């Protein structure tokens, strides 16, 4: 019960499979609880209004002057036209910040493609503040494009407010999700090229997802798992990266492939132990844990993506008892880290405050969390809609 919607979704990081997917192999990607929000309110002036503080950039559009265009012209939705004519509804000042111009043109392509259906466009204030770290391939991206894809469909009534009933949060049904990674997946394609669409599924079902060659699947139910989020702040090309195994497979055939095959078979254990662990995560299930992200790290090694701030982060936390392995294009960026039960907290805030004191960013979160979501505008942090008011 309530016209004002608080949408969330999680961002994405990959737990095995970082560069043997490129090559066949599976990966197992999974929600990363940073979580990104989304306020949408329904106002009486005719005017839309987006607010993204974390970084910095107000926009707003006269309902009146967007009903105007004949937006008829919204299967390969992200055509030369159209964006061409969307950056004219835009108004990006020329000289403008890659960031927020793709920040604005996802939203008024969602704005336009679904409130496109209403008999009249909804005159609505979009906040969308994130816990996500920006640009670490962490999937900042697709987290909004999912969020702005569940609110703008609830309004418009497309797709039910799952709310309705009395809770905290909640989620749509399996068919309107569906409908909603659709959307989002459009605006990413709006964004970058040619995404997979690992993101937006991730930020859209949350928990754990496989991706193997083109297609992805969803695992069984296994609990989330508390983990620590470490930016080594580290530039790094993945494009790069991503060619030093392509080359270094060529060079040594006989050699990487059965590396590769050895990260595969590493995904296919930990999504083993994963499900199997659904019901009591016993010890051993941790101990086997660790385990795959020690070999998986190394392997990672093997094939030259690896570097000294991962190595540091890997020595840092392992002299404590917790595993870490890179995850992404590797050669900087960020890293994973494992708690499993029983350890003292302080030790866990120890460790989090070494890697801190390296010039790193250590948050501590959980990984398989939940998915796109709604809550009541009273639940969270409230540092959190303090940021989503201020």
């Amino acid at each position: 019960l309530s016209e004002v919607l608080l949408v969330s979704a999680p961002g994405k990081v990959i737990l095995h499979g970082e560069h043997a997917v490129v090559h066949g192999k599976v990966a197992l990607a999974v929600s990363l609880n940073l979580r990104t929000f989304l306020r949408l309110q329904p106002h009486s002036n005719g005017k839309v209004d987006l607010s993204l503080p974390n970084i910095g950039i107000k926009r707003a559009w006269d309902v009146a002057r967007l009903q105007s265009l004949d937006t008829s012209f919204l299967v390969t939705t992200p055509t030369s036209e159209q964006v061409e004519k969307l950056k004219e509804v835009a108004g990006l000042p020329d000289d403008c910040a890659v960031t927020e111009r793709l920040a604005v043109l996802a939203f008024l392509y969602l704005y336009l493609s679904i409130c496109r259906k209403q008999r009249a466009l909804p005159s609505l204030d979009i906040v969308v503040w994130s816990e996500l770290p920006p640009g670490a391939g962490l999937g900042s991206s697709a987290a909004y494009s999912v969020c702005l894809a569940a609110a703008l469909l609830t309004v418009c009534e497309e797709i039910p407010n799952p709310l309705k009933d009395g809770d905290c949060v909640n989620r749509w049904t399996k068919e309107d999700l569906e409908l909603i990674n659709k959307w989002a997946f459009q605006g990413e394609r709006m964004i970058h090229g040619n995404p997979s669409g690992v993101d937006n599924a991730v930020s859209t079902w949350g928990g754990a997802l496989r991706y193997h060659q083109g297609k992805i699947s969803s695992l069984k139910r296994s609990p989330a798992l508390q983990i620590l989020l470490t930016n080594t702040k580290v530039p790094r090309n993945t494009r790069a990266l991503v060619a030093g195994v392509r080359n270094r497979l060529l060079k040594f055939p006989e050699i990487v492939a059965p590396l590769l095959t050895s990260i595969d078979a590493i995904s296919l254990e930990c999504e083993r132990v994963l499900g199997e662990m659904g019901e009591a995560p016993a010890p051993e299930q941790y101990l086997v844990l660790e385990e795959l992200i020690d070999m998986n790290q190394h392997h990672l090694n093997a094939l030259g993506v690896g570097h000294a701030s991962l190595d540091q982060l890997c020595q840092v936390t392992r002299a404590r008892g917790l595993h870490s392995k890179l995850t992404g294009a590797g050669g900087g960026g960020c890293g994973i880290t494992l708690l499993k039960p029983g350890l003292e907290q302080p030790e866990v805030e120890a460790t989090k405050q070494a890697l801190t004191s390296c010039g790193f960013d250590c948050l501590e979160t959980s990984i398989g969390a939940p998915g796109v979501s709604i809550h009541s505008a009273t639940s969270l942090d409230s540092r959190v809609q303090q940021a989503l008011d201020g």
